[PDB]
């Protein structure tokens, strides 16, 4: 009677969405959507339900560029700027952190039983992942290759198994694609880390302190010289300090190892790709187009 | 193959679950699961799913202990050094985030299909209710009471409402105890506030007025800055984010001179004898007389 | 006998002026002075009198430069490292409030018995408008047009009546030019607001958190966007910010608001001026070009 | 008209005056209307008048307070957070200087022509022994005691000899009396340089040492430097404006050890005994005794 | 000519050994100089050669203060300011090293030619060790306790040893006394981290626990983070160099539970031993029973 | 027993030295080595000790620039990154001085009882120059010219003047180099400031707040201006901050006055080069070469 509970209002919406609108505002290289399209050539989902998909995954996406960039520690995004330096970091965690749970409402469309268990182990595994990868950054504890790629197979599979696996479990056929889609994404985050060293931030994985595959190769590539892990311990906003890493990492031939690492695994996948197809699949034309758009 | 998946070991969980189990170690005032205890003279749900509930509803408070720590830039919980400050607020941030779907996880073994729904749409209001105060917060402008109820409702009032629907979607009774118990976590909240500013406990487990350091528009503050809006002292402290205890200091007595203490007491004590009403209308439809929800209430109090 | 009391010293000048004569020494857009000439036109103030009101407006001018760019945290001016980055803070705020009273002893000169009172007022207004317009800043409280209107008349409108003012009080004619100067410094301080964001640092007005009449149009055009607003919030200075709200602020049509505003000011002042000179006045040339030198 | 100009209101004059008026409200020592009060036995200027000059130089008084703590980069003031660290120090600068022209409309009031010219010099004399002040302050060059005293009467000075100029204006006496007053302020800021760092009074107003922490030149830190230049170790402290309460004891020390705080009681001495004198001297020419002003001389004292 | 060399004045050396001036004025332990004695009973070094010895050996000492304070980033030395926060890093640095080489002018007057090998050997020794314990530092790595013991054998031994070596090159007896005073800087430093963290003497000196502050991964520090690798609280503190008491004080509460003090104690107990046997043996075999050197072992005690 | 002493391996040298292996693998101008050799027409030093003394002055120059970088908180060095915004502060003091140490190991090859005297004087030379300099920039006490020049021979002599007279101590000519080797450093050194402000960071020594031979005249030139040294206060990296000195140090000539104290000093150093050559020594190329590098 003192107390009156109010609706929820478009307005208060408006508010507490308005770090991920910004974000969705601006233009993206937009591949799980493409990633998406080029497996639905197999699995043939249901428009209604591949609506549903397609959204969860844009939500979950876009949210957790909100959380990644802020615990990077970034200042640019799809070259505007960074959701939190406009919002605040607060307001910028605590929308993308809401926009999980409004994604979980929008899985809930699909009312699958198993649609529940599997958006659960997906956010387990993305937070696994990016607790190791923070966990190296914080303790300067260099990971071998090994352990990194089982981290981007958490990390970077996440989203990627997120969304087949809804796929899957919407659609009829019962081929197995989860190995293959989560060599994709260890591609694609390759890649990632090399095109964020070698490609027109300069450079913002030094800056952000971050075990990176081709860091890591320089690193280890010879442990007597300290001054590539001592430039990350400095997570350097500087052009000069920047460059000089670069070069070195150059010297260490990390750049030519990590494109005969792609090379290596485009062909895996490849491989695969045509087993599954001479299983009775139709040639997908799409999915080679994405792992072409890879390349480097 | 190149790439051979591993799996999770227990070595890697206690690496991600550090920051939560650092505060999972200090001890606190277990104000929810006496709460559950209470209701659960009236619910009656059996020891299993109690347990699961319990351990869901106290993940869950840990996990946003650890995030709220951070958005509020607090410095100290229960009287110790925040867990960012020993592990930073990446591992801190994503160590809570990570527990608030081991709950969803946890919960799942209700096998009751209300319960998805009950905890998505919590979570929901928990955000939405932090959303509003750090609007209020970052924006400069005081709300009104009756937006900060609203917003209470939602953030303190979304846990307490998640542990008795919980137990209600386990039980066969069909009374709502939802208004009861929201009430009770706006009492609970304005009693924290207050307390934040007016008592050796707290000044001892949080510091001298956190509340001021961290800019939050609270109840005893909201009824001193609009007391008199010609005077912008204590607006412009918020603004400020006062770690000195001078300014704490003044601030304090300034909302002294508001009479916002006693305000803020006189309020506390309406909402426990409408919460009392409630109690004794529930009970006067079949339910036994409950002392431990009496004892909850009164262990509200100043 | 124990103290003596010493006289001031052309060195000890030199040192409290430095800040000042630093600035001073700076070129600039000189136009208080253009404008002080035009109105001469009409008020025809015996020299020996315009040479002390040019003198006490140039100082007061330079003087308050100083401050406003402490309180402001500017950091260029005239494009040339502003004074307090070289004098530091309390030196410059110091030096600037000591020429404001140089500038009264200067004042005397005139020996008008409403000199005085004249003075007082216009500083008087001055302080009133830039209180405002910090109080609308440390509250990210976004004033109204109207508001901001007030807030100009007394802030821009201060040195700008107090010149004629003055001028007026020095001469025979009897016309109320004050009106008119009023509006001719609102016009002049929202060209400011335009070019200060459309113009060849970028933006600074974004980067002190300043409610000016774009940025005011702009975050109420569409109040339920809190982008631009919390960027003032921010304080940024960053050029990628800057340039995102920029854009924000292009999208809203702010810019062409702004234009098509000045466009209805300036036929106010030219239909004021053509008043005046239907009833006696010669035609006034020079300040039908200042108010052109205002356009954009 | 598009423009529709609008009068100024008391909700603006509130905000104008919000740093102002919270200094004005926090409890002062009063030296300045008890200095007037005392010299109004001999000048007797009438109380209307008197009212006016009261409230012209408490209002000067306070606004260069205002000024002069962000200046210093104070951290108290009268015990009490500094109004800049509350209102910040764009809006704590305009207050003050604001209030100094509102001042200089009161003194108009008392429509005496020598007025305006008696105020334009003060302030330009405030402005002048600040400016050298400062200028000391930011080279790291000490100056000799004569060029303290210098700086110390236009500045400390500027403002009592501005209350009693205008009270001489208002009085048909013949007498000098500014002589007297500026001696007065001497001693009066001397005695406040001695108890900035020698006396829990202050050091519980201004904290431990602010002169300290500001860098500041005052008397008895001249005369501890310049007693062993080859010793830079209390100039160097002042170079690095310390906050920790280690160094300002260290250095608290180390001016004991050169004898500074005894030389200035010394001065402070030869200055009070200079003082009576004077007094006398006025006395002996037809003014009756003052008890006041020698109560006011004995309470700046150690 | 245009250049016109001139002297180095009094005036100008007292500049550069202003910061080693000062902390050459607090008072210390003076450990080194009672070790010397000790030994002095069995080397018998003439007191002309001796007084170069000490001289030399507390200069460096003094020196390498300044210079570990730096790189440190400590607060209080002797209870008192670091000498850098008064004179700044970089003379306090400068005035640091320059000493280093009026010290091996000092000990140039020995006219000893083992000398000058012994005083490169050990400066050699010093930079080794405090290279390791930056690298450990920086890294983020913790080292063994082998490790650490190495590092400290050429740290804080490598000045006892240089300190014994001269006295042996000054002397004619056969015997090796290096082993034992090697052994003594050991113990010396582990009381030393020991103490950091358990005493209000040295928390009145340095802080408290300073060596956390620094992220120093000191003996017991090293047991408390090595006995339970899975609580990775301890080393994340030192990653964050608190300067907050209640972070240090939970720090220390989890050392003492892994009972780490405790074991620092029993280690000491052992070393301590073995360095009575060490004296007992080398007075078996011809050396007068020495006193003073049971006294400064005994000294080192908790 | 409990303890077992280990000995020191190649990968703790390698942790101790990676700070000085990191500047010794930038290229450089190296003129210490040019100086050397010039001289060595005339000294004729052993090519076993010739080759010690070279080893032992690169040592001394590169561990004094770890050292110098920290103390002057510059930023870049031989373009690259300083080597403490890489290893951090406190590893490159250490690394720099514990080079100071194994240095006077390297010099003790010669075998000669004067050498640890030379090295032992040029060190504390070294030390009290660059204790001087602090001295000034800490206090923002100008010296004089001539206070300025005694600094320089003893903090660039101390190096220069160590070369040579291990030179002279290894060689069997006795003439004195000395008078002539301290001209030539500080020719070098004055030629360094003027490079340091007037050639393609900028004005580097502007923002480390230093007393250089053209800033010092610049600020005595007119001391009734205190805008030089306030900026030198203010330790500047702003590039306009900067830019505005250097324009205020064209307006005092002191960049031509800088050029013709140099003129001056190089027609000195012939004619002494001369003298010695009038005495018996081969007519020296390569030395004047060296002076004719130093040239602007």
């Amino acid at each position: 009677s003192y107390y009156q509970r109010s609706d929820w209002t478009a307005d208060e919406e408006q508010i507490l969405l308005g770090p991920f609108d910004y974000l969705e505002s601006l233009p993206g290289k937009n591949m799980r959507s493409q990633l998406i399209q080029s497996f639905n050539t197999w699995l043939k989902v249901p428009t209604e339900s591949l609506d549903v998909i397609i959204k969860v995954i844009s939500m979950l996406h876009t949210a957790s560029l909100l959380i990644d960039d802020i615990q990077d520690q970034s200042i640019l995004r799809r070259g505007q700027p960074v959701a939190h330096s406009i919002f605040g970091t607060a307001q910028a965690m605590n929308s993308g952190n809401y926009v999980y749970f409004l994604a979980l409402r929008e899985v809930q469309k699909l009312q699958n039983p198993k649609a529940i268990s599997i958006y659960v182990d997906s956010l387990i595994d993305l937070h696994r992942g990016q607790g190791m990868e923070l966990f190296w950054r914080d303790s300067l504890m260099c990971p071998t290759e090994e352990q990194y790629l089982d981290m981007v197979a958490n990390k970077t599979g996440g989203l990627f198994c997120l969304a087949i696996q809804l796929m899957q479990a919407e659609a009829t056929i019962q081929v197995d694609f989860i190995p293959l889609v989560r060599l994709l994404g260890i591609i694609f985050q390759i890649c990632d880390d090399y095109l964020n060293l070698k490609s027109t931030g300069l450079c913002e994985d030094l800056t952000e302190g971050k075990f990176s595959f081709p860091i890591i190769h320089s690193i280890r590539s010879n442990p007597g010289n300290r001054q590539l892990i001592n430039i990350l311990k400095q997570k350097p906003r500087e052009d000069d300090i920047k460059r000089y890493a670069l070069s070195y990492m150059e010297s260490t031939n990390s750049f030519e190892y990590t494109r005969g690492v792609v090379r290596k695994l485009k062909t895996e996948a490849i491989d695969t790709i045509q087993g599954l197809e001479k299983h009775g699949l139709e040639e997908n034309i799409g999915i080679r187009k994405i792992l072409a758009r890879m390349s480097l």
